[PDB]
RNA sequence: UUGAUGUCACGGAACACGUUCUUUGAACCAAGCU
RNA sequence: AGCUUGGUUCAAAGAACG
């Protein structure tokens, strides 16, 4: 008597479940429960397991059949087959106790009044509608659908993952609230099956309605359907264990966060463990991936071995397994590195019935939605927790761009072209508004990608304005996908209007010039797409021709009909009818820096090949399905620096500098940055670079300022971006600005001038600025006709007024020509170290203070030697693989050169001036090793303990930056900063003015470009010892080493040994160098902010001295070598954002400054300033003083002279030392 | 695994807000031993 | 008392969210 019909719907995108409930709270009142009935159920065995499987309940498949016979036959007027129907009833108001009511108002196709209830005839709708006059019978019964099969899963997270979807504000930017949802993605489980069963009584004509129904339904459970009718994880958690016990078994333990977030980055990279960055020689013993091995024990096997036995264990080949395996093993070290809303529905009476536009035209629009930026969309996992930000990804691991934000993006794109935001809250009947209308006929397919890589992580921070470093707890990571991923888009618009509506004309085309930001994260220039290959084409529903074959074909809905539906579509898009501009422009920005730049990221550096300690952030593209890398400037750091460079000029209000909590605040950078309510109107993308510039890795290393030898562990690298006024760095990128801030006037000055600051050098990009690195040249932002860029027309008055003469030098020493002077000695420190004030920050430009420039020129004396130790095997006389991994090779250096120039890094004159700052204002010995522990022949305290409380380094022990040491920051930790607060003054890179000129003249004459190799005496450590001669209280450390000048560099150049005079050999303990002769003139320029009266006044009388005094430059001080002399040729200081000026007249109120602040410091105890200028005092006249080194024994030097044998029982016994060695030229005969 | 004369849930952008940055001369002569 | 011979440092201190 009833028939039963097959019936599968197949999901074109993923579908919606909501998740189980109790059946008490099944009940009406039930938010959750209601806000889920359109979706997909979980059917759970009761008690405590999850284990279950889903279904859609019949009742959702009748209802959105319901719907599709009302839009037929509105379509048809109700005439189906031969006979009409009836509006139906829709009330069942006996009780209204059924959940839920209809909403949403009836399509009405016809006057007539509907079925009699209890009549003996129904028309063809009431039948489809079940309506009658065990014998309760369903005249047509729809059946549940379930899995084929009737499957078995663990529970609801086994077929799809809980994502959280928010409703954003549509003029704050940011999201009011959000609902959480299970998306079971239709590539695991496409197909559902259930049974319709049709009573024999029911008539053909409600069989063809429903049969029609059926195939007009095309989104069920929140996605496009087509309804048809007829042991395994545990090698990533076994490695973690080993590693967790390797790290165990050698202390450690502090690497764990670098080789959990290390390791993770191999998660794109099984072939990266075979190139990892190795230890500074090839022994291959790196600090980080060579920690277990523990002198070859056999129970020991190293992290590198570890990641390569892993790298091959027959299931980790595939690419997809061991990405997993990364993710797996990064996030488990983690774990150990840590530990060591639902808007509801109103019961609203018989819903009125409007008879619609019969008219219904369907219009397709197939395109591709490229990414022409990174993007970002939401989707934080809540068992990952290694990463803060993660982006939406597919079980498949491919990048999902979902239809709920390209619908709400739609929405948002919609009310700006309208200029009417939309305030209609969620429940009771369907708003009336533009934007809601247009976004009832509208359909976006859920797309994915064929691009599978992994996603890059980006390391962000937030900066402490007032100590210029990161602040507490500011460093946080995100997921972020590569540009270049092309997703299908797929936009269907049905409505009785022909074509698309007028607004959607435009928000199409807005989307087509690439101004489609879809994605989060736009601030920092993520989720820019371009709508590309755009295809239109209408279908009238309302033909019955054009009607039936759309039936037929389900839409064209599936893969297999849409290709024949693209046949159809016209390339291109209609015109929009009152086209209206987009409300974001593109401004275009072109940086250029004369130096060279680094843009960090430790964990790239960890993975590298080079093993440098820093490198330079590079970003991918998604270059078809194989990503490359490229460097950039990353769009969160660029967006800081001008965020900065506005916040510092400006005064918000009476009279706090844009410092404020910004919570309830209208502000100048709030409005036009964005605050954490009030998403910005300036949009930074990445910057990137006009050509490749590939990186240079420059050593660095501390020396100690006691001993003047390296500080152990304090050797270092990093491998920034080349630059120089020969090659500067030419970054080219983009900021969109939106329509309202580029017409105010106000923001146009507000940007202007930090722009102008930018275009006056005074913003370094990235970091390690205090060497020199990311100094802006210039800066256009040739987009933006006038308005901002007006500004940045900088104006200075070049009054020519000449920089005052160098002072004559008081300091006197007499040289007698029969002694012999001890290479170095030590400037005592005095008593007192100023600890006082709590220095300035960097939040403003305080009144009072000096900003500016310090432009030097910088001339040597004796030959100097900066050598670039990236390759210290320059001079061999060929055959250079001979002795390639010789690990004795006799060690050859040039000096310094960048982009074939010769110049000298700013970290080391940084230091040569620090040097000298420091013991002029009696600073702490900013450098010491203080572990280190004195043997005898052994101490029982240690090396530090010897010198004064004062002395010793400020940093050694939120306001842990202020509080870390009690007495505060010493005068050259105030100014060359502290790792807690962040340097006051920039050392730029020196160039050579003219031609050089070299201490030995090249091998190859052709070119006057190099010089001739000078080989060194061997260079060996100093020994504290013989400056603290015993383990007795009583010595200390005696104080600042200094070389003194002379010109024992003139015996080197000849060959001979400085002391016994014999020629020196070659062998695998001394250098040979590149030396520039004397007279080489270079020009460096200082760069200073926030300087008071008196340090701009002792930095220059540190950076120039007095005329007869000299300063110590490169290695070989103790042979003579890098005696150079400093003039201040320009002091230009910053008066405000447009106007500049000279100092050259006001130097000596500095230097008269300066030295006052000397005199209140020491009160004429300067001891200290006259003993540093003997030691700085270079020999005038013909004097040419004999220092050199005592040799072993008095026997093994030809000249006589005695021996540190002889010597330590003679005059500098044991006593007579410590005041021999505090005198400057005290010889030892 | 749902009831049935009423389901706009394609009715809802995981959105907004953060500079991998701060400090550090590639430098350096007297001990080691029974 | 016995004569002469030896390279060191290769990252560190922080920040891992308000
Ligand atoms: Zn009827
Ligand atoms: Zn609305
Ligand atoms: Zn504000
Ligand atoms: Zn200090």
């Amino acid at each position: 008597m009833t028939t039963t019909m097959k019936i599968s719907i197949e999901f074109l995108e993923p579908f919606r479940m909501t998740k189980w409930q109790e059946s008490t709270r099944r009940n009406k009142n039930n938010k959750e429960f209601v806000r889920g009935q359109a979706f997909a159920r979980w059917h759970r065995n009761k008690k405590d397991n999850t284990k279950g499987r889903p279904y859609i309940t019949g009742t959702l498949l009748r209802s959105a059949v319901i719907r599709s016979a009302e839009n037929l036959l509105t379509l048809s007027d109700g005439k189906i087959s031969e006979k009409t129907c009836c509006p139906g009833k829709f009330d069942t108001e006996d009780k209204d106790r059924l959940l839920q009511l209809r909403q949403r108002s009836t399509l009405r196709w016809t006057d007539k009044n509907p079925c009699p209830d209890n009549a003996e005839t129904y028309c063809p709708f009431c039948e489809l509608l079940g309506r009658s006059g065990k014998d309760w019978r369903f005249r047509i019964h729809f059946g549940n659908l379930s899995l084929p099969g009737k499957p078995d899963f663990d529970g609801p997270k086994a077929i799809g993952s809980q994502r959280v979807l928010n409703r954003v504000d549509f003029k704050s930017g940011k999201a009011h609230d959000f609902f959480k949802a299970y998306e079971v993605d239709h590539t695991r489980f496409p197909r559902f099956e259930g049974e319709i069963t049709i009573d024999n009584k029911v008539s053909a004509e409600a069989r063809k309605l429903l049969c029609d129904s059926l195939k007009f339904t095309d989104r069920l459970c929140g996605a496009l359907c087509v309804i048809r009718f007829d042991p395994n994880a545990n090698l990533a958690e076994k490695t973690a264990e080993q590693i967790i016990s390797i790290l165990d078994d050698n202390k450690k333990t502090e690497y764990t966060r670098l080789l959990a977030d290390a390791i993770r980055s191999l998660r794109r990279s099984s072939k990266l463990v075979a190139g990892l960055p190795k230890d500074h020689d090839g022994k291959d013993d790196h600090y980080l991936w060579d920690i277990g091995k523990k002198k070859k024990d056999e129970n020991s096997v190293t992290i590198r071995q570890i990641l390569t036995t892993s790298a091959d264990t027959k299931e980790l080949k595939n690419a997809g397994k061991w990405r997993e395996f990364c993710e797996k093993l990064g996030e488990a070290l983690y774990l150990k590195s840590k530990d060591m809303f639902h808007g509801k529905p109103d019961r609203l009476e018989k819903s009125r019935s409007v008879s619609i536009g019969s008219v219904l035209k369907e219009t397709v629009v197939c395109g591709e939605l490229v990414a022409k930026t990174p993007f970002f969309f939401g989707a934080i996992d809540e068992d990952a927790k290694q990463t803060d930000l993660q982006v939406l990804l597919t079980p498949d691991n491919k990048y999902r761009l979902p239809r709920s934000a390209v619908r709400g993006i739609l929405r948002r794109d919609l009310q700006t072209y309208f200029d009417s935001p939309c305030n209609a809250e969620l429940g009771g009947r369907p708003c009336m508004c533009k934007t809601c209308r247009i976004m009832r006929g509208i359909t976006v397919m859920d797309a994915r990608s064929e691009y599978n890589a992994p996603p890059e992580i980006r390391h962000r921070t937030r900066i402490n304005p007032f100590t210029g470093t990161v602040a507490e707890g500011a460093l946080f990571n995100m997921e972020v996908a590569p540009e270049g991923i092309v997703f299908p888009f797929q936009l269907r618009y049905r409505g009785s209007e022909d074509g698309l509506p007028d607004a959607l004309k435009t928000v199409l085309k807005w989307w087509a010039e690439g101004q489609a930001f879809m994605s989060g994260a736009a601030s920092t220039g993520k989720g820019r797409f371009r709508m590309e290959n755009a295809k239109y084409e209408t279908l009238d529903l309302s033909d019955e021709n054009q009607r039936n074959d759309y039936l037929k074909n389900w839409g064209w809905r599936d893969e297999k009909g849409l290709e024949e539906l693209k046949k159809r579509l016209n390339s291109g898009l209609p015109e929009p009818g009152n086209y209206r501009d987009p409300k974001w422009h593109e401004i275009n920005v072109s940086i250029e820096m004369a130096s060279p730049f680094i843009n960090g990221d430790p964990i790239r550096a960890a993975v590298d090949k080079r093993g440098t300690d820093v490198v330079t952030f590079v970003k991918y593209k998604a270059e078809g399905e194989e990503a490359k890398p490229v460097c950039a400037y990353k769009a969160e750091s660029f967006r800081g620096v001008i965020r900065s460079a506005v916040a510092r000029i400006h005064m918000e209000d009476g009279v706090p500098l844009t410092e404020l909590t910004h919570s309830d605040c209208e502000c100048l950078l709030c409005q036009i940055f964005g605050s954490e309510y009030e998403a910005g109107k300036i949009r930074f993308e990445d910057l990137v670079f006009e050509s490749d510039p590939e990186p240079v890795t420059f050593d660095h290393v501390a020396i100690d300022r006691f001993t003047g030898g390296a500080a152990d562990k304090k050797k270092f690298d990093d491998s920034p971006l080349p630059g120089s006024p020969a090659r500067p760095l030419m970054l080219k990128g983009s900021f969109w600005i939106r329509r309202d801030v580029l017409e105010d006037e106000e923001y146009c000055k507000a940007l202007g001038k930090a722009l102008a600051d930018v275009n006056n050098g005074l913003y370094p990009l990235g970091g390690k600025s205090a060497i020199g690195y990311g100094q802006v040249k210039s800066l256009g932002i040739k987009g933006d006709d006038k308005r901002i860029s007006r500004l940045m027309n900088p104006a200075f008055d070049e009054t020519d007024v000449a920089v005052p003469e160098k002072p004559k030098t008081d300091a006197e020493v007499r040289i007698e020509a029969e002694k012999v002077y001890y290479p170095h000695y030590f400037v005592e420190p005095h008593k007192k170290v100023e600890r006082e004030e709590k220095p300035c920050g960097h939040q403003k430009f305080h009144e009072g203070r000096l900003t500016g420039k310090i432009r030097c020129k910088l001339i040597t004396k004796t030959p100097l030697i900066v050598p670039d130790t990236s390759n210290d095997d320059f001079f061999r006389p060929a055959d250079k693989e001979a002795r390639k991994e010789k690990d004795e090779y006799h060690k050859s250096y040039a000096f310094f050169r960048l982009h074939k120039q010769i110049m000298i890094p700013g970290s080391e004159l940084r230091g040569m001036v620090s040097s000298v700052y420091e013991t002029v204002t009696n600073s702490c010995f900013r450098i010491f090793d203080e572990t280190k522990r004195l043997s005898w022949r052994v101490d029982d305290r240690m090396i530090g303990k010897r010198m004064s409380a004062d002395l010793r380094p400020c940093h050694g022990d939120e306001k842990r930056l202020l509080l870390r040491h009690p007495k505060g920051l010493c005068p050259a930790c105030r100014l060359f900063g502290t790792g807690s607060y962040k340097g006051r003054v920039r050392f730029g890179f020196a160039s050579l003015e003219n031609d050089p000129e070299w201490l030995i003249p090249g091998k190859n004459p052709g070119d006057p470009f190099h010089g001739g190799p000078v080989m060194l005496s061997l260079l060996e450590r100093p020994r504290p010892t013989w400056s603290i001669p015993g383990s007795d209280n009583k010595f200390k450390v005696p104080g600042r080493k200094f070389y003194v000048h002379h010109h024992a560099w003139k015996t080197i150049k000849d060959g001979n040994h400085p002391t016994t005079g014999k020629a020196i050999e070659q062998s695998p303990n001394n250098r040979t160098v590149e030396a520039l002769a004397g007279g080489n003139s270079f020009s460096f320029e200082i760069a200073f902010e926030n300087l008071k009266e008196w340090e701009l006044g002792l930095l220059i009388h540190s950076l120039q001295l007095e005329k007869g005094l000299a300063h110590k430059l490169g290695m070989a001080k103790s042979m003579g070598f890098g005696s150079v002399e400093i003039d201040v040729e320009s002091v230009r200081l910053r008066k405000d954002w447009k106007q500049w000026r000279n100092g050259n007249s006001e130097i000596p109120n500095w230097l008269g400054k300066g030295f006052a602040k000397l005199k209140e410091w020491f009160r004429d105890e300067l001891d200290f300033i006259e003993n540093l200028k003997k030691l700085l005092w270079f020999p005038e006249g013909d004097q040419a003083p004999r220092v050199c080194y005592p040799m072993l024994r008095k026997k093994d030097d030809p000249n006589g002279n005695s021996g540190y044998e002889e010597l330590k029982d003679g005059e500098f016994k044991k006593e007579d030392r410590q005041k021999k060695l505090t005198t400057p030229w005290t010889p030892w005969a």
